[PDB]
């Protein structure tokens, strides 16, 4: 269609309009939780879950030479009983027959499949990523410290800026797309102010198709945290 | 969700978020039609189709007692090549499950069952009809005479106002529900400002469940005529 817009307040298990992969699932307290926990609530390695709003988005036309707008906020937080918690959570963008790639419960944050992460020619990813996790013996891609990034077709951010995570605290993100200027644009704060900001120059209609689905993914290998989303507000526009 | 919205300026064949049923399509010239025509495009005998958008609307919230306001605008026209075409399109408001009703390829506009046409406390439908045809022989519940009415739960519209028919002519129609006043509106415009209104109060929480989808259903019975959507914009939000 030419427009499409949702929101979420808070989220509810009986929510009709969202696609759940893997771990993902909305509790029974109306959080969002994208990875797996015991019994007691504890997060636990080797989960990966994510989620899709269900109706499609028009993100360009090629027949027309239209491009989408786009704009999501978004809050979530993340908590982790040890140190070094990982491994992180994305807002992402993908064709919608999208599926949790094999390999990807770790750094790859569900949205990838080891041989070819870092492969932009054989993706079809758009993400926002909250990374946690960045030991030099597996996440060879990252930068060495927690950090937001934008992902083009690769695991290995086009752009990154240092963040360090804080235990259990909300951040707020908005995530826009302008079409005009080709630019993806992430602002990110935390309560007292703390601001994040990371911007790509991006032409959508070459790295993605012309239909999508928008969500969130998260992932834990060997190391873990809960990865607990909040809230969530969309527009898309196809101008 | 909290709120959802959407626009169609047209309406494109490729269009991924609108469910077919009967004889439903959205043509290669970007018209939705919503009933059966043969080879030549001429609208035939004993058809119904209907169009449903994909995402469930969240109408109300028993646990917290919200309701939802919503709005929905568009825009149709309709052709036949004889006198007293037949039957008629409406916008309505139906279960997330609903599907066409045995026996409602005429007078009942795909949305009724014979038995039960009248019998409110049987259907879950909430309607904005526009009805070219009024024959009693069949239709013993129309005023004589074209008409726009709002049908809750029943065929027997609640309040219609007279309108005749423009063979071709583009009608403009707003349908908007504001839950403080439980009043649902609707005003229809033909291209000359010739206005046509029509409000009900009504208590969507006592005649629709929770969840719901919204879209149109036409028919033709002995007597036909295309029934076509030209363009659709909707945005309901739970307050
Ligand atoms: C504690 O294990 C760390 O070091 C191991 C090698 O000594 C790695 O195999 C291991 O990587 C896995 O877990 C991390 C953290 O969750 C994850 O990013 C990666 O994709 C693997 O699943 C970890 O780095
Ligand atoms: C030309 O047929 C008209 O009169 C018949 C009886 O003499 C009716 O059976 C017939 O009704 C069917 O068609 C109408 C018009 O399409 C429709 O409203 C009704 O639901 C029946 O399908 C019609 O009135
Ligand atoms: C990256 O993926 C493309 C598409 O399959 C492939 O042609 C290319 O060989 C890959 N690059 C490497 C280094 O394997
Ligand atoms: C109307 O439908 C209700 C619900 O099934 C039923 O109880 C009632 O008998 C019907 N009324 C008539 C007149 O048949
Ligand atoms: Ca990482
Ligand atoms: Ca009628
Ligand atoms: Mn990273
Ligand atoms: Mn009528």
């Amino acid at each position: 269609s030419d427009s499409l817009s949702f929101s979420f307040i808070n989220f509810d298990q009986d929510e009709r309009n969202v696609i759940a992969q893997g771990d993902a699932r909305i509790s029974g307290n109306n959080i969002l939780q994208l990875t797996r926990t015991d019994s007691d609530g504890t997060p636990v390695r080797s989960t990966v879950g994510r989620i899709l709003y269900s109706a499609q988005v028009r993100l360009w036309e090629k027949s027309t030479n239209r491009v989408a707008n786009f704009q999501s906020q978004f809050s979530f937080f993340l908590e982790s009983p040890l140190s070094n918690p990982a491994d992180g959570i994305a807002f992402f963008i993908a064709p919608p027959d999208t599926a949790i790639p094999s390999g990807s419960a770790g750094g790859l944050l569900g949205l990838f499949s080891p041989k070819t992460a870092q492969n932009e020619s054989a993706n079809q990813v758009l993400a926002v990523e909250f990374d946690t996790f960045y030991a030099q013996n597996s996440n060879t891609w990252d930068p060495n410290y927690p950090h937001i990034g934008i992902d083009v077709n690769s695991i290995k951010s086009a752009k990154t800026v240092r963040w360090e995570r804080r235990e259990g605290v909300t951040l707020n993100v908005l995530v826009t797309y302008n079409p005009s200027t080709k630019t993806l644009d992430v602002v990110a704060t935390y309560p007292d102010g703390q601001r994040y900001q990371i911007s790509v120059v991006v032409d959508v209609t070459t790295v993605l198709p012309e239909w999508v689905r928008v969500g969130f993914s998260a992932a834990s290998g060997e190391q873990f945290q809960t990865h607990n989303l909040e809230s969530w507000s969309f527009t898309s526009t196809l101008l």
